[PDB]
């Protein structure tokens, strides 16, 4: 059995769309912890990371609420770190993609050989010298990178961090809105990825296996997924902050769960970017956190083809 | 020239949500019968089959309507058998799918070399002892299988079944609703099956060859296709009783009956669970039942790519 | 740098709908040239085609409205081969797809090795003789293609034409709504194509594989893109004149031009049967024109997986 440790993360400070912050709280009252110990799984709630405010966080150049980011993912950190400790699988149900920053930090700490996969229409690999927003929610992938040790600025509040993956740890899928300075890093670093363009090309049962034996070729190693809501279509997710057209189908965001969870290898998942407050409607609010459940349940053992625990049926 | 021969099944008792009683009348005033005759088809009407009321059909342990549900399939069962032997292929436009026990055993009596494609998002393989809410129309196909032959206790009004089929002569396409018994049971009787995360895997043109070859590996035989609507996604097919997402799409599904046409191998057509009164609205129900009727042209002849009749145009 | 050259076309006499008349209009106000800009394209709009009003233009036989349809033609291909002379690339923003027939005829008059890529729900392959609505938007390829040279009758305002490829020189993707006539003479002419049957068989990656190096097995030429809006589904861009469900999708339709493009051999593109006046709501203009607009910088350069110019960021 691999067991789970619920970190609920109402974080928002990473983009200007707050309604991100109750995030973790519309998808436990939709039952996803119920739901995970309904399955064969060993849940433990280590409930929601109250980020206190911090009032006093003038802009750095242009980066926006720098020390609000970076005590948010401090402090995940330090709890991610703990659970993992504790023999269990991070699950962190945030609100914007920044707190990457802080979960797949605090999780290297345990598991220094981990691989991340990056499922997001965005790379979110900008840098305070390259982003055009300010917005962090677009940047955590720069801070997290070891060959970006030299172009990044001391922003107020990550000085905490210390760069724990190289470009060739981590995949990204599901691209489709990417910068031009963001394209440059890619190819510069030698990124692996899969945007929707190769997903077309090869389908998502190839682009799956070229993404598992790029990351597992070498040596088994811990995985963690950063899934971002807005690498589905916005047909599936719209209640999200920064929708992209022509994203990945329902089934495909189930794919890429069911494969993850075969590999038996997966150690770390966040659910980001999940903005009730931004559904046109009701039933789209309710469409884009069953989908972000359902790609949970996925990742934890729930597959569309059946389940049966070894007892004479 | 491949002969048809139209069966109107307007039966439900299989089901709560009686709506699918009259579904193979929206099926006809669809034009469908005119337009498999506009096609290439020689198309005869044996009517609507008339299942008289049974009031006295109390439950059988947890199983509901079973005099009803086993009358109006060895009646139903006793018609498929007679439009076969009037050298035809049997197409029955159904209520549910419980209705499957008389068809596919029907056919059988004529052709016992018979293989079946069962497109659904469920199995509809769990028994009396098994079934949860006692709905019929999740049971057919555990009442067609001689290696169930066992487990299956005798039900009021299907004292004249005798399980027709092997675990290896069916063929299942669509899945990603089944319960922990019927996965089970897919395992231990070692049943081919395509699930969702199999078509998201393979795409649907292998699939179709996989399961083709599969069924005709070595020998070439009588093809039942038992059409469960539900097995498409419900942006397709929404007027229908248990829709789950993440289904079967409109392009695959004609796919799916191109190439059950183009091996001119098809005897025996089942479209069910199509109810008008789930729609939540009128062009939900138009949609559903163009879609039908579209799979259904499919199977005999309609291809996307286009029709020639053999004449110097 | 692949230059481009904006040529407008204000014409509907090809199809019932006047809609599209106002199609080049809704397509700039949208940004297109400003977006191409924005690219790195060095962008030319030659302006809109003024097709003088020609009030006494009765039918011919069945088809409607041939000497509007000719005239607006055989100027558009003087156009045509204009700006191709002028170095650079014809972007025909339309009305109706009868348009194609003068801008693949000017297209040649300069490259007559060019090669066609079709994509479309229909082949508009039909002839005078074989059409059955008379709406010539239905009928251009047949007044291109050489083999026909000889079942095409005389049509008022087509004398300047002069068939312009043979039937291995064009390539249809996305057919689904073929006439019997024109499967006919497919199959006949031995044209090349892939239905929706072929792309749900094979994907768009093969697909493309196989139409590119079928078109430039040989040698490389010139390329001219017909596309009419109709070939995606109209879930996309419902504001079109005869939308055909189970279409190509709005990634198909990304990856269709992504790789044309990085083929450098795109010459000629043509976006045609945009119809604003049909979309039932505000939205559904927009869809069709975003999407519109979409396809269209793919074509030049907008690759998902991102741009980045010849500079150390
Ligand atoms: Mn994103
Ligand atoms: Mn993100
Ligand atoms: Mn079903
Ligand atoms: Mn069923
Ligand atoms: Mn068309
Ligand atoms: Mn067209
Ligand atoms: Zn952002
Ligand atoms: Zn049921
Ligand atoms: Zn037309």
């Amino acid at each position: 059995s691999r067991t789970i440790g619920i970190i609920g993360a109402p974080f928002s400070k990473g983009q200007p769309r707050g309604g991100v912050e109750e995030g973790p709280t519309v998808l436990r009252k939709a039952g996803l912890l119920e739901k995970l110990k309904e399955q064969e799984c060993d849940v433990k709630d280590y409930g929601d990371l109250p980020f206190a405010d911090i009032p006093n966080d003038s802009p750095f150049q242009i980066v926006k609420n720098p020390r609000s980011v970076g005590k948010a993912s401090e402090q995940l950190a330090g709890k991610v770190a703990e659970v993992k400790k504790n023999g269990r699988i991070s699950l962190v149900l945030g609100g914007d993609h920044s707190l990457a920053i802080g979960s797949i930090s605090g999780h290297a700490r345990v598991h220094p050989d981990l691989g991340v996969i990056w499922v997001d229409a965005h790379t979110d690999i900008n840098t305070p010298l390259t982003t055009t927003s300010g917005n962090l929610h677009g940047q955590p992938v720069s801070f997290l990178l070891k060959e970006l040790k030299g172009k990044i600025p001391d922003v107020p509040g990550f000085s905490w961090v210390t760069p724990c993956i190289s470009a060739k740890d981590i995949v990204y899928i599901g691209l489709r809105d990417v910068d031009p300075g963001e394209h440059y890093i890619l190819k510069t670093l030698g990124i692996k990825y899969f945007s929707m363009t190769e997903v077309d090309r090869l389908g998502i049962g190839k682009v799956m296996e070229e993404t598992l034996s790029y990351l597992l070729g070498r040596k088994k190693r811990p995985i963690h997924l950063s899934f971002d809501v807005d690498g589905l279509d916005p047909s599936f997710t719209p209640a999200t902050g920064t929708p992209v057209v022509g994203g990945l189908t329902y089934r495909e965001g189930l794919y890429i769960t069911e494969e993850i969870y075969k590999t038996g290898l997966l150690s770390g998942l966040d659910i980001m970017e999940v903005n009730p407050s931004l559904g046109k409607t009701p039933e789209e609010v309710t469409r884009t956190v069953n989908t972000a459940v359902a790609i949970t349940l996925a990742c934890f053992g729930l597959a569309r083809e059946g389940n049966h625990k070894p007892i004479d049926y």
